[PDB]
């Protein structure tokens, strides 16, 4: 239950309207909102998985791959705090091998 | 839009230059370099660094 031990703390801390990187840049706010984090809400609700009590495993590898692809590897917008990757020409993992390869 | 007509209203001109060019909602296109250095627009330059 410790907030410091929650794997969402760094992202939910970044994704705040009180962070100049969010408040002055719609770009960054939209990246946060794309990952269900509303930067306008307190930390506790930004980290909360709403109307969800229990996580149950289904052990379905193809559904797992499908989700890892859409959420992590090829998201609609770049995952937050990635201005460095974007500046070098790569918004996401899927773009790395499309633009350059060896 | 067929014709453009001048209204010679400086304050409306300043207001529009501010919203379109200086402080737009999103960075003006082809500005990844400015954005990468921490500045999306002109308005952000003097907010984050001043001398």
């Amino acid at each position: 239950e410790d907030v410091r031990k929650n794997r969402l703390k760094p992202l939910a801390t970044y994704c705040s309207v009180h962070n100049p990187e969010i408040s002055f840049k719609v770009t960054n706010e939209m990246q946060c909102r794309e990952n269900s984090i509303d930067p306008t809400k307190p930390l506790a609700e930004r980290m909360k998985i709403e109307n969800c009590s229990i996580i149950e495993g289904t052990g379905n590898f193809d559904k797992c791959v499908s989700q890892v692809e859409s959420i992590l590897v090829a998201p609609k917008l770049p995952l937050p705090a990635n201005i460095e990757a974007a500046s070098s020409g790569f918004e996401s993992v899927d773009q790395v091998f499309r633009f350059a390869s060896s």
